[PDB]
Order: structure tokens, then C-alpha cells, then sequence
């Protein structure tokens, strides 16, 4: 019982080295500090739901998800998806230290790690589409399995 | 130290409810019995590598991977990818109880679970492309977080 609470913080951040699909949906499990990230072409309610569907398969179901006031997170579409899963949801103005400083620090570590790995294979600007998925999985791996 | 060994068994299995991308690459971690699955349009060396790239981000790096004698698993492409990662590889004739009974039992539980969930949303034959990914992530979730 007395071991910690399953609460996530999720946000989208922009990363042009991953273009065309340059919207990265990033989720930090505030307990374990495990990071889940996925690639998306557009930030929509459906992009938020598909991401969380992946994160649940990976981390398991959380009790609550903390996001900001973004529409993709407050639409009726998403409110219904979360309800369908029984996951509480609490908003917070963009970046609100309370619920966003972690996922924001995450954004940075992630983009840094994407740059290091990309430049190491000699990709200085955009990563070729066919290597994006493998490069993102490696970054995610490096950041979680420390 | 005296806690168990990180050895995987991987195989592809065919699932037409997931068409066009109906080749499911399935990996069982023989220690934890955790299951990783991904969708692929064609069974190729590159389909095996992309899958394992996902599984590593999810489960961490294994010491060895057991497959059968399939070409996608013995090509020079894959031998080099595995070497690049430092993961030993041991083959076994298709299905060889030794290294395949687990991933074969996995194949069945997975396809059963895909059928149950699909028919529950009223998809009796093929699952609509736009719901495949979410349905597969749920099946994977059900089978791992028991
Ligand atoms: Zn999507
Ligand atoms: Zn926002
Ligand atoms: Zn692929
Ligand atoms: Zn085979």
C-alpha cells in the first residue's frame, strides 16, 4: 500500500528533426520517472488518446493524468476516452510547475538525447523518416533504463 | 545476481483481422513472461529489427534472443544489427519446444484476445485500420498487466 502514486504528466512538444511527424507526445510517470514518447503529425484529441493508449500498454493504467488546458486534452472526445478508462484528469495552466515542471524537464532531456544520437549518425538537421522510429525508441531506452 | 536470465523468444505470426499490416512480430521475455507485439506489413529483416528496437525500449536489452531459422532472423542484415547491440542469438527449427513453445502459446493467447476485444466492439471480420493500433495495445496490456 505505502508505495507511491500512479499519476502521469503529459504534454506535446515540437521537434523538427522528426518532421513530418514532429509533434512528440511525452508522458512522465511521476512515481517512477519513466518516460513514454510517441510521434504524431498533428496535435489533436485523437493524437492524445493514441499516445495514452501506448503509454498504458507500457506502464499500466494510472489513477490520474495531469495535463494543461490544451483543447486536445479538454475536448469532449478526450473527456469521454478518459472516462471510458476510469482515469481521473486534472488540468493546469501551461507549464504550471505543480503539474508540468517534470514533463518540461523531460522535454529537454529528450530533445537533447535526440540531438546527440542523431548527430552521431551524421544527421545534423532532419533525421531521415526511415530511421526516426528507431532513433526515438533508443532515446526512450537511454532515458529510462538510465 | 541469483535472479533470472534475460532471454527472449521472438516469432512472426499471421493475423488477418489486422490486415493490411497482418504480420505480428511477437516477443516473450522468458523470465517475466511479458509480451511485446508490433504490426508489420511484410516479414523482412527490417521488420524483425524495428520490432526488437521497440521491445528493447520497452523491456530493456536482453543477453540473448532465440528465434527459428527464418531468413529474416539469419540474414547478414540482422546478424549485424544484433552484433551492433551485443545481443547473442541462438536459432532453433520452427516451433522447437525448447525455444518456441512459449512464443507459440503467446501467439494463441494474443490472437484469442484480439478476437474477443474485436468482436466486442462489433468487428466480426477485419478490424478497421484506424482502430488496430489501439486494439493491439489493449490486448498487449491485458496480457501483461494480467
Ligand atoms: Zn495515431
Ligand atoms: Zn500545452
Ligand atoms: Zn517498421
Ligand atoms: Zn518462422
Amino acid at each position: 500500500g505505502l508505495g507511491p502514486l500512479q499519476i502521469w504528466q503529459t504534454n506535446f512538444t515540437l521537434e523538427p528533426r522528426m518532421a513530418p511527424r514532429s509533434w512528440l507526445a511525452v508522458t512522465v510517470d511521476t512515481a517512477s520517472s519513466a518516460i513514454v514518447v510517441t510521434q504524431h503529425g498533428r496535435v489533436t484529441s485523437v493524437a492524445a488518446q493514441h499516445h495514452w493508449a501506448t503509454a498504458i500498454a507500457v506502464l499500466g493504467r494510472p489513477k490520474a493524468i495531469k495535463t494543461d488546458n490544451g483543447s486536445c486534452f479538454t475536448s469532449k472526445s478526450t473527456r469521454e476516452w478518459l472516462a471510458r478508462w476510469g482515469i481521473a484528469h486534472t488540468t493546469g495552466i501551461p507549464g504550471n510547475s505543480q503539474g508540468q515542471a517534470m514533463v518540461e524537464r523531460a522535454n529537454r532531456l529528450l530533445k537533447d538525447k535526440i540531438r546527440v544520437l542523431a548527430e552521431g549518425d551524421g544527421f545534423m538537421k532532419r533525421i531521415p523518416t526511415s530511421k526516426q522510429g528507431e532513433l526515438l525508441a533508443k532515446a526512450m531506452y537511454a532515458l529510462n533504463h538510465f
